[PDB]
């Protein structure tokens, strides 16, 4: 079952905030470990980690000081292998992070460049001199805000980073760093590791011209990785990011990954043009696996919507994989952020069908299994650094970063002390416990359609097929062999009809879902779903 990544559904645990074993009001790999049991009862098939790394968690845990070893905030080493043995004997496979694009300035490679122009490690980063009035190099932005370069005194020289200032980018163009992090990738390759997310995968290379990126012209679309108010989003991103080099090591790198069959990659892209990106680096069979966009990550959300966003892909190379997530540690909850003006008991079920419905991979991130909403942190208590430079226009990603509802007691039961962000009060009548043996309740729902999905061939890796169904509804069929399915979504709080673009073997009953076939005319009540069997 060495292609269980493609198709498989990934649970993203957000480890600052999943659970708090030891008493610091900080999530810890112990905790994980401790709920393991819950997330085997999800039906997911694996988890994700995000950073645990040793790290000065400027940026919690992306600006990684040592890719060896586990922060003492999360515990140690060992605390992991454990978790992944036991991870392991529940039948989930382990994916963790990795952010080889660049490191934190405390990491020992960044302190030996920094010191002077001929050091080893001197072209390990990416160093540039001022231009002659002293400015930066080039016109490029920080995401996190300002230039993208900052001036060290030691070199006399710009160093670029294309978020904190504390996170310097690698010098890819350096063979010898390239291959430091394969090898950092390969360490915990051979610790048993099922996979990896790569962090900001498109973002490797750079253009060694260092040449200005030109302005987006007004009224065009902005990226959809940033908010508006971002100033990053005011040129477009050609040769900050993805380069063409890129492609070539993604097969070094993929190489890597078939020395250990069964393990697999999921890229972020972060580009102008995402699925075009994504399907060019899942292309081939000799890079990446697959990888995940922005598209189904930001505001738009309605059936057309969706409809455009498949169109759109399946124009694209035939051979690429997509993992789909409408929810992550970067953006508003999807509760929140697509279903604000829904049904916030009923919206959450449909969206996640749709999702688990989609051809391709899913990530499903903490909490949104529980329909949980975005929550509201007040100033004081902002971790997030990204919610300090364009408040309050945006206001970080600390909303989606609180801490995991297990109970509605105390702090959620996350914590016997107050926990790195405030647990949000709605979110504890919508806890695990309160939500675990509720048949009507969002978390219910979703094991039964994971389940569902299970049983299914064709909604693991079958082929997809859009078909007419109104312009209120989104349809479509999902086909592997003998089994060809119809899949009917209603993301509208009200009723709405369609005539049936296929013939009906037998209606599919899954989770509580209400819809009635009436011949050849299809009904489905407000924020409903449906599913047949297709002669
Ligand atoms: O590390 C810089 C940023 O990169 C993004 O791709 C990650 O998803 C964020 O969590 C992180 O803050
Ligand atoms: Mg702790």
């Amino acid at each position: 079952n060495m292609m269980w990544w493609r198709g498989g559904v990934i649970y993203q645990i957000y480890p600052r905030s999943f659970l708090d074993s030891r008493g610091d009001g900080v999530g810890d790999l112990n905790g994980i470990t401790e709920k393991l049991d819950y997330v085997a009862s999800l039906n997911v098939d694996g988890i994700w980690l995000s950073p645990f790394f040793t790290s000065p968690m400027l940026d919690f845990g992306y600006d990684v000081s040592d890719y060896r070893d586990v922060d003492p905030m999360f515990g140690t080493l060992e605390d992991f292998k454990a978790l992944l043995e036991k991870a392991h004997s529940l039948g989930l496979k382990v994916m963790i992070d990795q952010v080889i694009s660049h490191t934190s300035d405390q990491h020992p490679w960044f302190q030996e460049s920094r010191q002077n122009r001929t050091n080893p490690k001197a072209d390990w980063f990416v160093w540039a001199d001022p231009k002659p009035d002293g400015t930066p190099p080039n016109n490029w932005l920080s995401i996190f805000g300002g230039s993208a370069w900052t001036f060290d005194s030691r070199r006399q020289q710009y160093y670029l980073h294309n978020f904190l200032t504390s996170q310097p980018d690698v010098n890819f163009h350096h063979p010898e760093a390239r291959q430091a992090q394969l090898d950092n990738m390969r360490f915990w390759l051979d610790l048993g590791v099922d996979g990896f997310r790569l962090n900001t995968v498109n973002f490797y290379f750079h253009d060694a011209e260092l040449r200005d990126n030109p302005p987006v012209p007004k009224g065009e679309a902005k990226t959809l990785g940033a908010p508006e108010a971002n100033p990053y989003t005011w040129q477009r991103h050609v040769y900050d990011l993805s380069r063409p080099e890129n492609l070539d090591f993604l097969k070094d790198l993929r190489a890597l990954m078939d020395e250990y069959p069964g393990t697999t990659t999921v890229g972020e892209i972060g580009d102008d043009n995402p699925l075009e990106r994504m399907a060019e680096y899942t292309a081939g069979g000799d890079k990446l696996h697959m990888a995940y966009t922005f598209d189904l990550l930001n505001m738009p959300h309605s059936a057309s919507y969706l409809r455009e966003v498949i169109e759109r892909f399946q124009r694209l190379a035939g051979d690429a994989w997509p993992c789909w997530a409408t929810s992550n540690h970067d953006v508003v909850r999807s509760a929140t952020r697509w279903g604000a003006d829904e049904d916030p008991h009923a919206y959450p079920k449909v969206m996640l069908a749709v999702l688990f419905s989609l051809r391709g991979s899913v990530c499903l991130y903490q909490g949104e299994e529980l329909g949980l909403p975005e929550a509201d942190v007040p100033f004081e208590r902002i971790q997030d650094p990204y919610g300090k430079v364009l408040w309050p226009e945006f206001k970080g990603r600390d909303g989606c970063r609180t801490p995991m509802p297990w109970t509605d007691g105390e702090q959620g039961g996350f914590s016997p002390v107050e926990p790195w962000l405030p647990m949000e009060a709605r979110h504890l009548e919508l806890a695990v416990s309160r939500q675990q043996d509720d048949p009507n309740a969002t978390l219910n729902t979703v094991r039964a359609l994971l389940a569902f999905r299970r049983s299914h061939p064709a909604l693991f890796d079958g082929d997809l097929s859009l078909v007419d169904v109104g312009d209120d509804l989104l349809g479509f069929t999902r086909q592997k062999g003998d089994e060809t399915l119809l899949c009917v979504f209603n993301l509208t709080g009200q009723e709405q009809q369609t005539t049936l673009p296929v013939e009906v073997a037998s209606d599919l009953p899954v989770a509580h879902f209400t819809a009635t076939r009436d011949g050849s005319t299809l009904t489905l009540p407000a924020y409903q779903a449906a599913f047949m069997q297709v002669a």
